[PDB]
């Protein structure tokens, strides 16, 4: 059940609003690529065995446009309790987040030619309210976009704000591009009218 760390990954207002709708109420094109150059990278030597787990809800799972399901490159789990009936051609589904680390410590041991490297939580808001409370998630790559949208879905903690503030540190720009091994762009970025940001927090275990 236990081994790495989690790694969450959200887009949210400086509001916490985190959706509209049953979607995004943006269209960021940089912001996708971003979220699929953090999700898709393994260090090249670890690349032929490796590759990472991208964990979601079922409602999360729905929203995505159904070209871009599943997410190619990235070993896919949606956690459903309803799960009943899923439908995937080895996409996993798992009635938990403890139950999904199960599954794949069991599908992906060392008689596994797959091998995990890095686990995101990509959402939505109930997933989310879960891995804020696990034991194992100690970091969080957030995009802030600087506009009040309207939303009706929050992300369930703030642990941008005072009151969180000696618990979730906000990391240097250098710690984050040596994380997700890439240079990223550093501050605002404009796009269809939204200014936004690309941040990394972590705490201790
Ligand atoms: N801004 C961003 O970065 C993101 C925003 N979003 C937005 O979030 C919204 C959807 O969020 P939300 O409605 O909360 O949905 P979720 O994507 O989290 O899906 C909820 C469903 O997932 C299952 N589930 C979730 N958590 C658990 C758990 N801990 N244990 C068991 N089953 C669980 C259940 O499946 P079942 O009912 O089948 O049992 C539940 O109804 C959309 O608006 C979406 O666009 C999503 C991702 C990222
Ligand atoms: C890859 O396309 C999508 C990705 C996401 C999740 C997501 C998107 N961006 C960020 N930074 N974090 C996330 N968890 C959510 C989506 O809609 C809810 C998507 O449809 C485009």
């Amino acid at each position: 059940n236990q081994q790495k760390s989690l790694t969450l990954i959200v887009a949210l207002t400086t509001s916490y609003g985190i959706g509209r709708s049953n979607s995004l109420p943006w269209k960021l094109k940089k912001e996708i690529s971003y979220f699929k150059r953090v999700t898709s990278f393994v260090p090249t030597f670890d690349s032929f065995e490796s590759m990472n787990v991208v964990l979601m809800g079922r409602k999360t799972w729905e929203s995505i446009p159904l070209q871009f399901r599943p997410l190619k490159g990235r070993i896919n789990v949606v956690i459903t309790r309803n799960e009943s009936l899923d439908l995937g051609n080895g996409i996993h589904s798992a009635k938990s987040l403890d139950h999904a680390l199960e599954l794949l410590y069991r599908t992906y041991g060392s008689e596994s030619s797959v091998q995990i490297n890095r686990i995101f939580v990509i959402g939505g808001a109930q997933l989310y309210k879960a891995a804020m409370d696990h034991p194992k998630l100690d970091r969080i790559m957030a995009t802030i976009i600087y506009k009040d949208i309207h939303c009706d879905v929050f992300f369930p903690l703030k642990f941008r704000d005072k009151e969180w503030s000696s618990v979730w540190k906000k990391e240097k720009h250098s710690d984050l591009e040596s994380w997700v091994g890439t240079k990223v762009p550093h501050g605002k970025i404009n796009e269809d009218g939204f200014d936004y940001e690309f941040e990394m927090w972590t705490r201790d275990l």
